[PDB]
């Protein structure tokens, strides 16, 4: 049959892939190949428009497996051809070791660590729900895709997907299919030694619907039937539990050993004969196999030409909500939406940065309504709802709607940030946002980091940044935090000090389309600063308080910006003249012009960096750095303060010293480099 | 009765401690302290003697309600007063917010952070169950102790205890009785909003055993009565359900209020008065409950003496095993363990530290009985286990015993590191280690930042530290991760360049009492350096090659090692005089005399590091910094090495600029600072 023969050039093209690399995983390429064949036969996608927003999505957790994916957009005629296949795991290549969403036409999201793939399924689920509860008419099916994902034992194993399901099952997400390769194999060999759990019973006690098939290996009709019968139950996400053998095929079929390594040579060509395939051949593609993925790619194509109608008169029937969605789709925010961003003056009242971003969101989340967001149960800490809106929950709960904008994560920081990664690739200029205290924004580093890699504008509402936050104590206090993330790669880590660098950090946030954003926020009250502004902190460090005979130019963040401000008098009695540089965002910063960059950070004076966080990454911008290295204390915040020196006098006697230290020295701007 | 008396006691203490603050926590001490009463009544404990390493264990995972546990300790007579008390949440108190193993008598480990307690709970219990085995003997129980356990929802949503749960279930972890407070109520209101899965049938679907107490506000006698039963079912760990009313007997029991918030003055009068105590009065303690606990304490210490001659017995009867329990007792390695570590020469192969590591405690394990470690399902690739080790799992499966050395913990980094923080808290000079990537190291960061705050010697043995790795590509290579780790407080961490430089990190990482070691090794070969031992790398950093007229020294790490000395001999031929240093570990370095470390990175001569990983905190050792600040590459490592100029040419024609950018400049060390 063609459909044998298409599982089978499935399987040898990413068995030969993996041998072209010497390097790579055969076994779940191998195992999955009959499920891959039937879902794809079952989704709607255009190869030749991979962001067309009514698409099925299909997500391949256990990314190791990758082989697999890229064989099948191959044969459907995705950006993306046996040549590069040839190319698996060579540097620069299309097809690298791991899915990536920036390099891999058709890889929704990038995965690779265990246990993501599946928590991006259930954001991309959860958008969708959201998506065609906000636009979908009677006779307007706008939206009413599906959510297809593959996971294996480790991504069950990682507590993240535990989380996600958890959560997923809670909100009754329906078009959520998830399909477990239940191979009994990973790295360590059976996980008889190590998962004898019964994750079924434990899916079921999610609340999510099972359909098993014990013969996966060859049962295309029963994996097929899954799907339609998963599609029946609109209450509840599936796990359709796919019995089959790790490496099918294969002479070392159903051992860890096919997991990870390339194939024997001997054992290729024994599958290519048995397979009817020639065994001097490699990257076979059988045009019978072409044909028929083509057949479907052109009734895909005119499902699609007629969706594009059916929103042609959309637009004319629901013209306001068709501009909307319009607007959306061209990746465009409102018109003049910033200014619904809230504005300060020095004469405004003390607030701190946790209530000035409650105030934003309140503002701008009836401006765009492509805002939706959540808090891992901090919501009353993190101040992330705005008042008046509804919770993302199914009908059926009488607890919210899935119109609904704001989420209840739970205590599930890890899958909120996965679930955030998910919400962002469904599309549709989906801004979403997460709040958890700063320092338990580490609980979800393993998604913080793919939401960067991946290019992700998600956004984390931080709280309670600091040693500021008081009585807690230091299992709570960030130090190492900003560090962190300032030193990953594409992630902007707003410190603002005040209501206009709150806001200033809010329209970065909004406006990103490549880059992730956390916003380190306080508990404790701040004062509105002279010479803040939007504009100024747009730049991501600005001169604060500019002094042309400075003796010393005190660098500061977030709530340490006051502070270096009151410590300016204090200098100014012992005959010390300093100026104030805000660096609400390195990264924004470090993106301005060389000549903009000087102008804030000149040549020929000393510079002290303050925040009471590490003192890594201080240097790009500092000769000297006050910070804090050493773990917090529980104690009334002020108090906490005192006890580190991070006074005004604590900050003068620093500054001094540095003044002292450079008596006689030239000094260039930390900026300058050898290379 | 006395019991009722207690109970009204302890939940008094604990509303007056959070009114004293006014900060802190009174909900779940209200609702779980006839649990607590009923729980401490069956533990064996000495508050005179908290080490004793056969007592029971309790853990309060669910941190914030810490004002219970201090109650508990106070009226049992540990080195914790009334005045104590008094001093919940003041700076420099033995009551911090939330519960610190180095600061308060009598708690095992650092919680408040949810979902790590359980998981250390789950570590105490494999340790326990490991200890028993090594050492009991017919007629010699030297360890036969319990772990207890409270916890609430936040906890059970944390995906950290959904692997910790699966694997405690698993290895049938008999002794291990955890609690569930079962209020309803989480920070954002009625856990219908975001938590209603079935958590017993999940936890049945882990293997658990499962008793249920439906008054657990009153019922006291059920409470006692779960503890029998679970005590009885001796494969299984237990789940006891306490369905209990947040905030029991405030006017506000059973809403989020009473969860976070200080209780109103008249509310704690009401309080009093309908409990029989005096709503004048706060912090008292009756003299019936006082005697009730003493009697409890004179029994435990008579049972604590009983085992002090059961010990004495088991020495003269086994003396072998008995001097070894004594030493380990003593918290001392064997004498002179650290000959067995490997020494090699530069006349030795590459090798790569990974199976330099794999060697390592091939040697160590025999001689050292105490450590025992694991892998997060990568033990063919971190190269982890011991060839003749048996594993540890329970007889019953064939797959191993409880007298095992090896832990297959399966795809859970997270539960991982917080088992093994439990392990260490244990005792008994327990050295334990587990495996992973170094990327997926960032997976735990939650457990892993508690091993530095609570002083834990556990050991991450983190393999593939690098663009080195090559094929698996951006999503398995560390950028940020040393960054994240080194500006933690009291991590070692370790990225040893050669054979020499392995045998020390493991020689500090075991002689550890205080401070958690991370050891970065590479997938790649790297050859024996000349100027390398032990010795020197146990300084944390050492001069491998000393140019008395050096015009630069490069200072180096790990893979970059190797690269820094064949960068000097291309910079020879550009008559430019190097030095080399290797940094093995910056903490232990740090830790060194001034004069040490100015032997090291001296005045007067620039300094250029050199590591292919983020320059973040770098400066601390350099004038400039030659790293990787952008994510890595799918390819052959070489070639990736190639595309980021991290070649000997590469390196030269940085340190070349780098000499050229301070000519006519004074240099002085990057040692020296202001302040
Ligand atoms: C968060 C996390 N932890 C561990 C891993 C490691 N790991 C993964 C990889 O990294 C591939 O993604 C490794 O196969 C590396 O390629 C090995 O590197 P070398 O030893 O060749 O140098 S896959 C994996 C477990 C697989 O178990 P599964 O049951 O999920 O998959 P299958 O049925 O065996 O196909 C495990 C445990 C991961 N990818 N993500
Ligand atoms: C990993 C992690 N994530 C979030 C939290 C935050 N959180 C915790 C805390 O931090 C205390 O430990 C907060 O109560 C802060 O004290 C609040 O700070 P402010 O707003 O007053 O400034 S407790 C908690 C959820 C509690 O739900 P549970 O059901 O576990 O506990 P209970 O039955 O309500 O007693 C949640 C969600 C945490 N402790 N650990
Ligand atoms: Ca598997
Ligand atoms: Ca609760």
């Amino acid at each position: 049959s063609v459909d044998q023969k298409a599982i089978s050039t499935i399987r040898l093209l990413a068995v030969d892939a993996v041998a072209a690399a010497n390097s790579g995983h055969p076994g779940a390429p191998l195992g999955l190949a009959p499920a891959a064949h039937a879902v794809f036969k079952k989704m709607r996608f255009n190869p030749k428009d991979t962001k067309w927003i009514n698409r099925d999505r299909f997500v391949l957790s256990n990314g190791h497996a990758c082989a697999l994916l890229y064989s099948m957009l191959v044969l459907y005629g995705y950006d993306l051809t046996v040549e590069d296949l040839k190319k698996f795991r060579q540097l620069g290549s299309k097809t690298p070791g791991h899915p990536e969403n920036t390099d891999v036409p058709g890889a929704e999201v990038t995965t690779g660590p265990l246990g993501q793939g599946i928590c991006n399924g259930v954001g991309i689920a959860l958008a969708q729900a959201q998506f065609a509860a906000t636009y979908n008419k009677p006779d307007f099916p706008i939206s009413d895709s599906y959510t297809y994902v593959f996971l294996g034992d480790g991504c069950l194993m990682e507590g993240v997907s535990s989380e996600a399901s958890s959560l997923a099952g809670h909100l009754q997400l329906g078009n959520l299919i998830a399909f477990w390769d239940d191979n009994k194999i990973s790295i360590d060999g059976s996980t008889e030694v190590a998962f004898t759990e019964d994750v079924i019973a434990r899916y079921k006690s999610y609340g999510w619907h099972i359909v098993e098939v014990s013969d996966a290996d060859t049962d295309i009709t029963a994996i097929a039937a899954a799907i339609d019968e998963a599609k029946k139950v609109t209450n509840k996400p599936t796990l359709v539990r796919l019995t089959t053998t790790i490496g099918f095929g294969s002479l070392a079929q159903g051992t860890h050993g096919v997991h990870g390594a390339p194939l024997k040579a001997d054992d290729i060509k024994q599958l290519k004969t048995k397979w009817g395939f020639n065994p001097e051949e490699s990257f076979a593609v059988p045009a019978e196999v072409t044909a028929s993925y083509n057949e479907h790619v052109a009734e895909n194509q005119k499902i699609q030409q007629q969706w594009n109608e059916l929103f042609a008169a959309y637009k004319q029937k629901y013209p306001e909500l068709g501009a909307e969605l319009q607007r959306r789709l061209d990746g465009k925010l409102p018109e003049n939406w910033d200014k619904a961003l809230p504005v300060y003056t020095p004469a405004d009242a003390a607030v701190a940065t946790r209530k000035l971003s409650e105030i934003v969101l309140s503002k701008i989340i009836p401006e765009v309504p492509e805002i939706i967001g959540g808090s891992a149960d901090l919501t009353p800490s993190n101040l992330t709802k705005a008042k008046g809106t509804v919770d993302f929950q199914p009908a059926a709960t009488g607890l919210g709607d899935y119109s609904g904008r704001y989420i209840r994560y739970g205590v599930r920081e890890h899958a909120m940030g996965a679930i955030m990664n998910g919400i962002a690739a469904f599309g549709a200029n989906y801004k979403n946002y997460g709040g958890t205290f700063l320092n338990f924004v580490s609980y979800a580093a393993g998604a913080v980091r793919l939401s960067a890699l991946s290019e992700f504008p998600i956004t984390w509402v931080a709280t309670h940044d600091s040693i500021g936050l008081g009585e807690d104590g230091p299992t709570h206090q960030p130090i190492e935090t900003l560090a962190h993330f300032r030193a990953t790669p594409n992630i902007s880590v707003w410190r603002p000090a005040d209501g206009n660098e709150t806001s200033a950090a809010y329209k970065s946030a909004i406006e990103s389309t490549h880059t992730p954003h956390i916003l380190a926020l306080t508990r404790q009250n701040l004062p509105q600063l002279e010479g803040s502004s939007i504009e100024k902190a747009s730049k991501g460090g600005y001169t604060l308080v500019q002094q042309d005979k400075a003796d010393i130019i005190i660098v500061a963040t977030g709530s340490e910006v006051s502070l270096a401000v009151d410590a300016l008098k204090v200098l100014e009695g012992q005959g010390i003249k300093a100026g104030v540089v805000s660096l609400p965002d390195q990264l924004t910063f470090d993106k301005q012009s060389e000549e903009y960059k000087l102008s804030v950070l000149p040549d020929g004076v000393p510079i002290l960096s303050v925040e009471v966080m590490s003192t890594f990454g201080w240097s790009k911008y500092s000769h000297q750095q006050f910070g804090l290295n050493r773990f917090g204390a529980s104690g009334k915040a002020p108090e906490i303060f005192k006890l580190f020196e991070f006074t005004p006098e604590g900050v003068a006697e620093r500054a001094a010293k540095t003044v002292a230290f450079y008596k006689g020295k030239d000094v260039v701007s930390p900026l300058r480099s050898a290379f």
